[PDB]
């Protein structure tokens, strides 16, 4: 569902957030699948720690940023279509994001971004996460 999806979303975020030291008040959801959600991010972010630096600039999100610009940058994670790890990427990119912001003092848009995210998700995402089993194989595959 759309709620399930969002609030996944916004579980990610606020772990992440509250993680590295930040505020997290700027605010298939089952326990397990927002515990593996959160464990799969940090081990994609001990490969990867760039943070998506290049794909923020590209975005260079402020409060006049349109949906569809997010959509435009996210939509390279998937040049070659949709995997798990990439969207587990996504969601790594969103906290990136998140983070970024309440940086530059944009605490305003963490919760643009987790609208965005859900938009997106329940778009973009949800297509092949039905057809592969759902939230349900993400769990039995990842942790």
């Amino acid at each position: 569902m759309s709620q399930s999806n969002r609030e996944l979303v916004v579980d990610f975020l606020s772990y992440k957030l509250s993680q590295k030291g930040y505020s997290w008040s700027q605010f298939i959801p089952m326990a397990a699948v927002k515990q593996a959600l959160r464990e799969a991010g940090d081990e994609f972010e001990l490969r990867y720690r760039r943070a998506f630096s290049d794909l923020t600039s590209q975005l260079h999100i402020t409060p006049g940023t349109a949906y569809q610009s997010f959509e435009q940058v996210v939509n390279e994670l998937f040049r070659d279509g949709v995997n798990w790890g990439r969207i587990v990427a996504f969601f790594s990119f969103g906290g990136a994001l998140c983070v970024e912001s309440v940086d530059k003092e944009m605490q305003v848009l963490v919760s643009r971004i987790a609208a965005w995210m859900a938009t997106y998700l329940n778009d973009h995402l949800e297509p092949w996460i039905q057809e592969n089993g759902g939230w349900d194989t993400f769990v039995e595959l990842y942790g």
